[PDB]
């Protein structure tokens, strides 16, 4: 299989995007700063299937996920390049900590798409991209602890009930820092961790704003969201979304959604 | 000439509904709901009284009771909603319900599918694909061609995606009472009429989408305890419940859990 390609955040995020567009992943190194990371590594360890944790409900944990990371300018960038033209405005699917302990075994390899019904109904070599996800590791990926396995140049065939065998899968191997993006139509799993220390990364999932979120966000006191920039309170669900052709979806009161609460931001 | 509307009673049932909507994309169902129903909720709708002459007015979950309890939970609805989403698709719920308060001198809609503000309709053959919406629209007075009654294309459902579709002049309209209601799909071609009336004319409209798909009303701003009168289904329709594809994966879910559960949310 082909490798998957590499690119530092200083390239800028077209680079970046450009190596998605062409291979459906891309590893970008030096992405954020690792004492970010760190913080909000701290404040999810101060709080399972297949040997691996999944924890959400980030918004209440850190107080750094909700400043520094949901606003992380280079990642809006590459957001913005996939989804604008073909399907408008984007947010959360879901923002989860991925805790792969020692013994999990990997996954069989799949498009994230397939989430969504519609995906089975366009040919993914022209259809718009409905998920991105972007995984920041909080330790090191490896081969050898799981890392996230990628058929790079896999996101334009047609949709199949089988992909690869996951033994044949390279592995992303990246560092506290650096984070891995692909699409939803990029084959890949997650990987074995053979390893004896957990394997956590932290997963972002974005999509049009036409889809509905995996996660809701309801449930935040309103005073804690008021302290967010409108642009990541929109990323989990406290805004308006507008389509490619201006539709504004999560109308309140017939109106954008910021005006008919009196939502403050930051 | 085009096709006719096709009409049912509902005491006929929803197979025979939904067979017609899948010939045709579009039916009348003859006295689905109790003219006193509708009725009441004009009574709240106009307890609150615009483009084209035509007022769109939604939030009808706080303006009456009756919408809430008894048109939310119309089974017959259900069924035929349940018959065209469950197996492509999964769970239901609005993309929003709107009071479509058509005044006199509105002038006839370009005949269009309503799917295309979905952009992925446009990336689907409209023949084999998945519907994206169901519109149904109870007249809350008479519906005629004369005061802008909807005009529909039957059959034209299953045709490609097109800039032109037919004139609004040629098209047959949904005539029917209160009580009625017209059904028809994202992809049916139609639109509303021209009201040469004097007086208004006035429909519920109802659409409903798949779960995956974010609604354009929300309703996260309705008091908590409007929402606990309400029956776990209709909750659901105001986007307050746990949504599940056709795979049973749930979305607009909480803390991991389903949405109801999370938030210890009473329903009636
Ligand atoms: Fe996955
Ligand atoms: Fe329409």
């Amino acid at each position: 299989m082909p490798p998957i390609r590499r690119v530092n955040a200083s390239q800028g995020s077209d680079a970046a995007y450009q190596i998605l567009q062409e291979d459906g992943c891309v590893i970008v190194e030096q992405v954020i700063c690792p004492n970010i990371i760190a913080k909000i590594s701290d404040d999810v360890n101060r709080v399972m299937h297949n040997r691996t944790i999944h924890m959400g409900d980030l918004v209440l944990t850190s107080k750094t996920y909700r400043d520094e990371l949901l606003n992380l300018p280079f990642a809006h960038e590459v957001l913005e390049k996939v989804f604008k033209k073909d399907s408008g405005d984007y947010w959360l699917n879901a923002g989860v900590i991925l805790n792969m302990l020692p013994g999990a075994e990997a996954q069989r390899p799949h498009r994230d798409d397939y989430l969504y019904p519609v995906s089975q109904h366009m040919d993914p070599a022209t259809s718009p991209d409905l998920m991105i996800n972007i995984t920041f590791p909080l330790n090191e990926f490896r081969h050898d602890n799981g890392g996230t396995l990628l058929l790079p140049k896999s996101h334009t065939g047609p949709n199949a009930d089988f992909y690869a065998n996951a033994e044949d899968l390279p592995a992303a191997e990246m560092q506290v820092g650096d984070a891995l993006i692909f699409t939803g139509k990029c084959v890949h799993g997650g990987g074995a961790n053979r390893s004896d220390k957990p394997r956590i990364g932290l997963a972002l999932a974005a999509q049009p704003g036409y889809l509905t979120p995996r996660e809701s966000n309801v449930n935040v006191p309103r005073d804690i969201v008021e302290t967010m920039t409108p642009l990541a309170q929109r990323m989990i669900g406290w805004g308006t979304v507008r389509t490619k052709d201006t539709y504004g979806l999560n109308m309140l009161q017939d109106k954008d959604f910021h005006e008919a609460l009196g939502l403050k931001s930051k």
